[PDB]
């Protein structure tokens, strides 16, 4: 009901007042607020490199051009970490970009996709064709739902990957370590160590006295985000084991040379922070 | 406009200004410094041609890395050049570094050091060091007049210029410059880097860093280095060592051999 072509879309938020960033609208796709939020799709300036956009709440969340980063991070750290991820749960990841870089993997057999707003499917399918693609895979089950509830309902030991792609109390998080299996990993979107350091020293610690063994942060070069850099919490249930080396090198694998940013160097590199945020992963 | 500061093809980044502090065009280029909005992190802001180059925040990224990214790749930095960087921050860097025994600072403006002193004290404050001399001048100009085999390191904190830079290295010297961004201008970051291979320079790595106020988060340096069978990428004398370590906000020896790491897309820049 506001965005007109040829205006220009405006991010802002408090935690981090007195700032904005804006990108000129070339063309409205779509504009509406969903049963759950308001969702927002329009084209950036074509003589830019982002193309298509997608905002959640007035947040960015998907652009063609960095997309690839926050889903080859969240999808690659995760799985490389463990030995052999074959059951799989997405909780959110709705655009199906984090769904498609877990099917590149030839040990995954099956995952499971949960995310609340199916209208954030439908209007990626059109505007996303090629990262909403892994939606309608086989091996993918995708369902309109909460994540919380359904992992309540899932029976222990389910998974061997959670990822969680979605910025939620100690009840969650215990599901979500019961219905891992003994050497499960559970991944999940951390906040910026900018703008909310904080948070993520609350996070690490609230996940670790949840249960799980060891919590690292990793660092990722997302360039749509305020700050330029959001991170992900990579969650250990079994002890004993280091996820900033990783266990499965994706170089043995046939799909590493398709990335577009993930391999094993990368790995490494985003689990070293700076000296004001290194107490986090010690 | 109305309190509020705008930068730059479809795009803007703005801040609140909530005191303007200093807005006029010097001899070289337009001067502007700002009190940002107190309730966000950023503080005192300023930008050069309508581009933030330094806020109080952030300011300690890009100058350690510059900084000990280049010395800490020395055998034993002495002497030391610093073309631009009149804020002081990197001159603060390297004089950290308690085998520097000189550095030599050359900024063609005189009124960025001199509304620096003013605005950032704890930048600038490194500009009136006992080992340090500050040059109000054009570093084309110093670098042509200055002789062979000066300097162990030369920071650009900005092809007879290239030429001139290698030269007045000596043998085991290291040149350190500011890249471009790998998002916004890849393509200029692999010629840049070729093309300082070609003038002399034995080899050249691109660091990566993560600093938040540049348009898409994240500048980057090139260190390169004038003898052959260097590796730039590890730590030749890791900080750890020496007592200012700990003081460090960013910059440490993991992080040093990280910034080296790049995505698949940007790879051949490091080959
Ligand atoms: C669009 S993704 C954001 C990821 C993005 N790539 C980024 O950089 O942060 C967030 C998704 O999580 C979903 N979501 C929000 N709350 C949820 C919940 N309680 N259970 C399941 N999914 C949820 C939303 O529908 C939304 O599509
Ligand atoms: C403020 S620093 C930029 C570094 C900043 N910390 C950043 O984030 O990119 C740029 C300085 O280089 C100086 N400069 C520009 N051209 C120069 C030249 N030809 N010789 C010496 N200094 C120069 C400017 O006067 C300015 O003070």
């Amino acid at each position: 009901s506001e965005l007109i072509s040829g205006g220009w879309f405006r991010e802002e938020n408090d935690q981090w007042p007195g700032q904005a960033m804006s990108l000129r609208v070339e063309k409205v796709l779509y504009d509406a607020p969903t049963k759950f939020q308001h969702l927002t799709i329009f084209e950036s300036d074509p003589k830019g490199p982002w193309g298509t956009v997608m905002a959640l709440d007035g947040c960015i969340q998907v652009t063609d051009y960095d997309e690839f980063v926050y889903h080859e991070v969240l999808g690659h750290t995760s799985l490389c970490s463990h030995p052999k991820p074959e059951r799989v749960l997405i909780i959110g990841g709705g655009d199906g970009g984090v769904l498609r870089e877990v099917l590149r993997h030839g040990t995954v057999e099956h995952c499971d996709l949960v995310d609340i707003d199916g209208e954030v499917m439908e209007q990626s399918k059109q505007h996303f064709p090629q990262i909403s693609r892994s939606l309608a895979d086989p091996r993918a089950t995708v369902r309109v739902g909460d994540g919380l509830a359904f992992v309540r309902q899932t029976p222990d030991n389910t998974y061997d990957v959670v990822i969680i792609d979605t910025t939620f109390g100690e009840a969650f998080y215990k599901d979500v370590l019961r219905i891992l299996k003994p050497d499960g990993i559970c991944c999940n979107q951390g906040e910026s160590i900018w703008l909310d350091l904080e948070l993520i020293e609350k996070m690490s610690r609230f996940i670790r006295e949840t249960g799980f063994a060891s919590v690292q942060y990793a660092l990722m070069h997302v360039p749509t985000y305020p700050c330029g850099s959001i991170g992900t919490l990579v969650c250990s249930k079994k002890a004993g084991v280091d996820v900033t080396k990783p266990l499965r090198p994706v170089e043995d694998m046939p799909f590493a040379k398709d990335l577009k940013y993930y391999d094993s160097e990368m790995h490494k590199a985003s689990f070293a922070l700076p000296r004001f945020a290194r107490h986090i992963n010690n």
